[PDB]
């Protein structure tokens, strides 16, 4: 079993891609994973208000396998803010953690602000994994969590 974290500013869409790849909807949790030669379990812990409540964060990341850190392609400052999350899963995790770094809302795209470009250098600056996804269109939520997960 792996504690998996969301990070990230409100709005980004931490729990629509919960909601997508546990329900397949759109408007902690387990779930098993069978890999190859493995099957795991994943943990999903998401919470509200955690950017109110920062002195908070050290307790809620505790034991984390797995941290994934969203932000919004049509939200610049959202963007910026990944590595102040990431800072703090490394501070709390050092390198016993699995990152992600997602860019959602892909869906979204004549309001993109963050080209996929900026993402992945900025992941790659951060040497974290990195993705793009649409919660609501449901492209690659499935992708995300597989990669995490044969990460761990
Ligand atoms: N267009 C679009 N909207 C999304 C997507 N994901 C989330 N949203 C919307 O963005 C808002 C915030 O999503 P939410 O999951 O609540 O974000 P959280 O605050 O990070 O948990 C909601 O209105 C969602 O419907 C997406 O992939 N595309
Ligand atoms: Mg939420």
């Amino acid at each position: 079993k792996f504690k998996l974290v969301f990070l990230g500013e409100q709005s980004v869409g931490k729990t629509s891609l919960i909601t997508r790849f546990m329900y397949d909807s759109f408007d902690f949790l387990s779930k098993t994973m069978y890999l190859e030669d493995r099957t795991i379990r994943l943990q999903l812990w998401d919470t509200a208000g955690l950017e109110r409540f920062r002195s908070l964060i050290p307790s809620y990341i505790r034991d984390s396998a797995a941290a994934v850190v969203v932000y919004d392609i049509t939200n610049v400052n959202s963007f910026q803010q990944t590595t102040k999350w990431i800072d703090d899963v490394r501070t709390e995790r050092g390198s016993d953690v699995i990152i992600m770094l997602v860019g959602n809302k892909t869906d979204l795209a004549d309001k993109r602000q963050v080209s996929i470009e900026e993402g992945e250098r900025k992941a790659k600056e951060l040497n974290v994994m990195f993705i793009e996804t649409s919660a609501k269109a449901g492209y690659n939520v499935k992708q995300l969590f597989r990669r995490v997960a044969a990460a761990l």
